[PDB]
């Protein structure tokens, strides 16, 4: 059956899942949206034309019996007191990340959900669909590297905003390694510590730290160093490399553009754009959001549970900044509801 | 507006079609079924969990007055009854290769798409669609490399079936790439010299030679060189390097698995199945006819006329197999319906 | 002993080589040069430091009593009557490639030498030398990918100086391969082809044609196509892949120079010239001949022999470049001066 | 004419540099060795077919007055006492490395040779003559990429003899990077810290942590990041990346050996010898220290400033091992002797 969906924020990335539900995916319709700026819902109705009612917020979009799941793409802020609403309904809920920015907030959420009668959130971390690093990750759990000692992992983006923080390289960018991590290896964090080398120079925004280095560490005792470069100009990459007992593992370039032999050179382009980086990713995960409510089912990808971890880890790395100091973090078990 | 599909010829690529538009792609709907496998047909319906009709044959299903497109995936040589047949209605018809196991059938199917008023066949060449290839075409179309000289390419698959004949390797194998090649290099064939190599001992094929080397020319002269080896063992590969003036370009290896250092090497894994090499390709072919049929719109993919430089082309081989000599090519000009 | 050297030909290669012998290699003295540019010559002498006579010609060089070998590093047309000439004295003899420019010059010194008590000719034919393709050599020895069905060669270089000719497109270029694939294979050639591919506009010497494509066949049916593609602007490179039975074999990309991310690229440096390319492979052939020297003892490199089975093959090759058909290869069996 | 080389220590490297002076490089003579194992002296003057002396001390091979230079490759410990005996004569002076043991060692050395008239003494950090490196270092010093940021490096080596100890991860291993990086980047370090990530299982002895991370922080605030693991099983491999403002540069692949494309994998053999890795290395730093001596000129290589401050960035790893701490560098400015 075709899953209704109501959106709600309707900037970049809303109107990006507006077009993968309504043009790329299978499955699902758009039919109601909600913008804080009205002007900008009702353009993406048209935009996209959508057979869609326009509500003026999300608690009248809430209401509305016919939808079967919401997406809550909203400023990072304003995720928390919506998709706490949401769960007062009986619909499914996909939430960009953060689930909250709050550690806190993100509890209140867990607990919430925890009371209901099937678990219905789902949260966009988006790495974990991404065919290459899922490669790496089956191989790395055949056992054939042996325990997984190190990981070194880089993040690169070639230029921010110009409002663009110092905690957004971990709000909005170490996020995404934050929450692959414990995945990748199915271990849990017991400490986050960020430094900083030398500024460049490419930086102008003021009070933001570029690059920034990570270090986490794991249970199991493996240490995970993590470049994070946000004006590094040549391009947007995501590396990783898992260093094993008995070998490494690593991503192998992305892309399927061509060979150039020229100019005394030879020689690939990089991808400047995270849009087209993760493109398959952001289908994959939706289509298996849309295909678990079609069900009835709950979803299968990351959880509110996998919020909170991501929340009280990047609370733990924003308290690091301050004075580049090692912070511990300690996540309760999971619970069952989340296993 | 989702776009109505019959299936005609529901095994193995059929079925791949139909999960492709029924699970995986947007905008259509599979409503009906035939195959001379009543039992098939059947089965495909169960399977996919279709609301569709099962017909007898063919001549039934395209009475169908609901039916705005048809599938030909039946086997080769039942292509051109099927689609003449199809000619007689006024949908739109996507046929997997080849368009005509014979050049006169090819030309039959062109002639009489010429009396119609608008176009509607859409042949299953794929390779044009696959991204890496397309990737490969636009570098060269920016000049950056200079004009075309030479085109080296290879086909490698790692055994085959009992059934495979000699004539196969250019019938089922070479003509993805005498396909693409001339709209690759926007040029036309001239020539087309097959030769034959020793014998490789893992050949079990009576009758079949392997490897082959196909030679073609183009009017503007460039000399393109394909390896044509099907019982190589190791792998299923594609490879194209295009030699220009002031640079070269080349595919890139194929695959997004992981890097291992292990055991004193370094390594990747090598696709065995063309089906899992040209999943994307499948899916972008289809998608985008299945786009142009939701706006009544002609199909922007290799046409009749396509089918009918290939089946040329390819008898011309199959007679060059006969004693290694050089055949001769001269294609028509193309007519405006399908310029 | 220091083994007491003198240099005929004194451009790229003859400095290349005098710059090995004095710097790099051990044992060797450069004691007289000669070029018909005498500044060439002067400059020599001068730019590496030597104490060394400079002699207005050949004869008067080989005349020398006080030197113990020479070095053949004129341009290639030149080689056969120096070498012939250095055949009337008890020198030793290196020579540059080709052996001569014409078979009737190979076989005139093949039967001069034949006439003498031991063996005094080696001939540049690095190739054999190469760790890279001694390696690959090795490995396809082992049996790893069965018997080689066909192998794919190219030959590029960037540009030619205004002395190159059509016919130097064999003589000094495709020779190599010429050699190589001979050795490569442990067979010999029934028959080559040259072909005319779509002539570049990169080239600027009357009556060249470039790129050219060589097919060569051997007893045992392998089939050798090279690319020969002299003005290819980018670089400077040679590749070799053979296919096997059950695998295949490639020579990497040849680089010591850094991976540079910039400009949304990956890229890295190709070398613009044999000199680096080819450095231990011209070391090790050379030091090898200067240690034969030493004993008083025959070469063991690539004898006249090899230059005159070589030269059977250009010659071949330079018939062919004249209506672009094949023709046959038969050679002689070894004389047992040569075994 | 001929430098005329004393060699202290005839062990294993002992032999290797009398193979490199007797029968690869060129220009030296190997005319006198001492071992405190008479027999090892012996040997090597045997095995290598010297016209030598053995000398019964260090002290009486350096009164020989037809010594031009020598060898000291004594362990390690005894570098030391034999460098500040050498220092009493006019003697050349290669010692391997380390320049001594300790940094009061290195100190009494540096001291000593101040107050000569000229330097004397090379020390045997090979990694400078590496041409991968090299060429790394040259393009970062174009700036290409701008300041340097962040340098990630690794030295990966697959298993270690049963003396191999936890400080021996720093002395013996870590130490090659401990002088790269101060060169590489033309700055100064300010401190270490050693980090020990969960020990592998395949460590089998005592007190060796493995894998180690060390982290340097340099007086302009680049931040380097090297992995030392000696139980990696795979292979020996050395990685080195320079994240700069504008772009990163990192080593190639290193390699001649073919790819093998066979049963579903495409590979490369992975080096597992250190002393085949460094060959080219060895080879360029003798003979230019041999060159230099030939022309009575100073050496330009690693100094025995270059030996003091890789000593005092040892000990203070050494000191780091203890408690995972960071220790602080502060290193004197250069004499102007030493530049
Ligand atoms: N996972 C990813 O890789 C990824 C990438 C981009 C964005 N995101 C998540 O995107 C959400 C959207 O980001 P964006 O780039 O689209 O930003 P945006 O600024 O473009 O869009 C948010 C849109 O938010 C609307 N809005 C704000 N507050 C609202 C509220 N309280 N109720 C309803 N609408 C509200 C804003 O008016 C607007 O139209 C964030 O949580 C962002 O982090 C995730
Ligand atoms: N483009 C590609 O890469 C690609 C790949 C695979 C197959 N193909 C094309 O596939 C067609 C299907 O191949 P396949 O692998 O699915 O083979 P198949 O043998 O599995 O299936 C064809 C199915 O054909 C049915 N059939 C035969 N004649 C029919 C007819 N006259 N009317 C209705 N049904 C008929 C057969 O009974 C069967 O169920 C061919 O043209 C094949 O070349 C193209
Ligand atoms: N084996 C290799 O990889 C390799 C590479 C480059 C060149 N070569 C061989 O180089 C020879 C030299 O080529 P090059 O690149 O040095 O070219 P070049 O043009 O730079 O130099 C040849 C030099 O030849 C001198 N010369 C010409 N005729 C002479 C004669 N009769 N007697 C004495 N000197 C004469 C020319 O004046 C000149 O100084 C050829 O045989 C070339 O094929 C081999
Ligand atoms: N730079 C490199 O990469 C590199 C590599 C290997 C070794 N080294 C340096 O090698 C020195 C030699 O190492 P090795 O592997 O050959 O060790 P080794 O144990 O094999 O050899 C030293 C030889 O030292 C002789 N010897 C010891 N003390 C002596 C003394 N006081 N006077 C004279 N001879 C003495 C030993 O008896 C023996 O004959 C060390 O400093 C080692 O670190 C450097």
């Amino acid at each position: 059956m075709v899953v209704k969906v109501g959106v709600i924020g309707t900037g970049a990335m809303g109107r990006a899942h507006i077009d993968r539900l309504t043009n790329v995916l299978t499955g699902a319709e758009v039919v109601a949206v909600t913008d804080i700026d009205h002007e900008a819902a009702e353009a993406a109705v048209r935009d996209f034309h959508l057979n869609a009612k326009v509500y003026p917020d999300d608690t009248s979009l809430l209401q509305d019996p016919d939808i079967d799941a919401v997406f809550v793409v909203s400023f990072g802020g304003a995720h928390e007191a919506t998709v706490l609403k949401a769960l007062d309904t009986d619909k499914f809920i996909f939430t960009e990340k953060p689930l909250a920015t709050t550690l806190e907030g993100a509890k209140r959420i867990v607990d919430k959900e925890l009371t209901k009668s099937k678990k219905v959130i789902q949260v966009g971390f988006m790495r974990r669909y991404d065919q290459g690093i899922r490669a790496l990750k089956e191989k790395l759990d055949t056992g054939i590297i042996g325990a997984p000692l190190v990981v070194r992992a880089s993040h690169i983006n070639p230029n921010v905003a110009s409002n663009y923080s110092n905690e957004m390289a971990i709000t909005d960018t170490l996020i995404h390694e934050i929450d692959e991590m414990h995945w990748l290896l199915d271990d849990e964090y017991t400490s986050i510590q960020i430094t900083y080398p030398r500024q460049s120079a490419e930086v102008r925004n003021e009070g933001l730290h570029d690059p920034q280095l990570a270090t986490l560490t794991t249970k199991k005792g493996t240490v995970i160093q993590v470049l994070v470069h946000v004006t590094a100009q040549y391009g947007y990459e995501v590396k990783l490399e898992v260093i094993g007992e008995t070998g490494e593992l690593q991503l192998p370039n992305y892309g399927l553009g061509p060979i150039l032999r020229s100019n005394a050179n030879q020689q690939t382009a990089v991808e400047m754009s995270w849009i087209n980086r993760f493109i398959q990713a952001y289908n994959t995960e939706v289509q298996e959001f849309i295909d678990e409510v079609a069900k009835s089912e709950p979803p299968v990808g990351p959880s509110a549970w996998d919020g909170y971890i991501a929340a009280i880890t990047a609370a733990a790395a924003n308290r690091s900044q301050k004075d580049q100091e090692t912070v511990l973090i300690n996540v309760a078990g999971t619970p069952t509801f989340y296993q």
